[PDB]
């Protein structure tokens, strides 16, 4: 079939900003893509809606997906607490790359990051599974609320999220 597309509706201190949409690479990382897809729809009873981008470093990346500790230490996959690195077929080529955050080999949960630069040192250690399709202007707006140490000057939230036709 066709690779799924997922959207995030982003808010800044509760104020609507815009929509970021993502192509998920189910054709190359079906397991990893399915996790992010189901967390986006909330169809297992948990996921990304209402959570925040807790760490944003301009010229590097926007990190989110921690809906259990809201700070980078939590989250869980649709398969259990953690799942294996599925493969490293896809590389971190530039801005818009969507990739899994982790704390060691085989520790993927729900946390993910959106690259805003090429981050080749992450290749072969973070599983890349998607890419921003629309709203890279919105990801760039988000990023302006980050800082050098990653603390956001405003609260950046996924006000709504879902799967698109
Ligand atoms: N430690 C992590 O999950 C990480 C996430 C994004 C970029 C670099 N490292
Ligand atoms: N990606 C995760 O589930 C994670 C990443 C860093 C620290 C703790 N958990
Ligand atoms: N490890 C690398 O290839 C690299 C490239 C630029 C900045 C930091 N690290």
């Amino acid at each position: 079939m066709v690779n799924p597309t997922v959207f995030f509706d982003i808010a800044v201190d509760g104020e609507p900003l815009g929509r970021v949409s993502f192509e998920l690479f189910a054709d190359k990382v079906p397991k990893t893509a399915e996790n992010f897809r189901a967390l986006s729809t909330g169809e297992k009873g948990f996921g990304y809606k209402g959570s925040c981008f807790h760490r944003i470093i301009p010229g590097f990346m926007c990190q989110g997906g921690d809906f259990t500790r809201h700070n980078g230490t939590g989250g869980k996959s649709i398969y259990g607490e953690k799942f294996e690195d599925e493969n490293f077929i896809l590389k971190h080529t530039g801005p818009g790359i969507l990739s899994m955050a982790n704390a060691g080999p085989n520790t993927n949960g729900s946390q993910f990051f959106i690259c805003t630069a090429k981050t080749e040192w992450l290749d072969g250690k973070h599983v890349v599974f998607g890419k921003v399709k629309e709203g890279m202007n919105i990801v760039e707006a988000m990023e302006r609320f980050g800082s050098r140490n990653g603390k956001t000057s405003k609260k950046i939230t996924i006000a709504d999220c879902g799967q698109l036709e």
